[PDB]
């Protein structure tokens, strides 16, 4: 399931914008980006809420055998029941995140992807739109 | 490569808004629905001019690898270089398709599916844009 668009060829140099928005109630939502749902170059998490977490970012990859190493960031523009918006582009090297308030964030390109075939939103969340280009 | 968006579930009563950017110079481009590639729920092809066709929608179905019997409308709200958005909603009796104009076309689900995976565009124009709700 979930739609295969054949057109969107998300590689070096373009530009994956989602938007989306956030539950009355939240604890955290997700964007991710890899393989499937179970192999991720990009999981971007974004926690209102979670264990110790307070308005905190983490990002992460993922393999079939688990999760990774976590980073962190406390630039965090999101609130409960308003609407998201999140950018990515990447190179071999590095995630590129632009967050709507202009924040940025970069992360690891871990297993050296030059094309990322999945997309999710997780979470208390839901997803509005796919831009790519 | 295309992407899969998990969360983009386009059954029965969820309204797909696929958007992109119509190439200078454009003779006919098309957006296509269905399981895949060879087989299709709904084919349109906006044809500037191709053949006998000028600014003319033309609607088809694809089962096996062949195609159906062809529709036609005249309702053109395109131009090459420019924008071009177009929702899509279906029951398991008809599609309805309504262009940014507000003009609305409707097409026999043939094949009366309640559910689509596949989602793409061909010819002078790219896909980049898709949303559903
Ligand atoms: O790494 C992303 C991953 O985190 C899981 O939660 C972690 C949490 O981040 C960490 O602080 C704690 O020590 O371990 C938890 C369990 O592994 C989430 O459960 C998972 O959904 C991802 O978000
Ligand atoms: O039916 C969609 C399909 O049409 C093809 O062109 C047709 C044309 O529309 C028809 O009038 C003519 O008799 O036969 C042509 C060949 O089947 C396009 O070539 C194809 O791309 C689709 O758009």
């Amino acid at each position: 399931g979930g739609l295969e668009v054949k057109n969107f060829d998300f590689k070096v140099g373009k530009f994956l914008t989602v938007g989306g928005v956030i539950n009355n109630y939240a604890k955290r939502f997700s964007i991710n980006v890899g393989e499937s749902t179970n192999s991720l170059s990009l999981h971007l998490d974004h926690r209102f809420n979670y264990g110790a977490d307070q308005n905190t970012i983490v990002l992460n990859s993922m393999v079939n055998s688990g999760w990774e190493t976590e980073q962190r960031s406390k630039n965090f523009p999101f609130s409960a029941g308003e609407y998201f918006e999140i950018t990515i582009t990447f190179d071999t090297n590095k995630f590129y995140i632009e967050l709507l308030d202009g924040h940025k964030l970069e992360f690891p390109n871990r297993y050296k992807k030059e094309a990322l075939n999945f997309l999710s939103l997780a979470g208390d969340a839901r997803l509005t739109f796919v831009k790519l280009e």
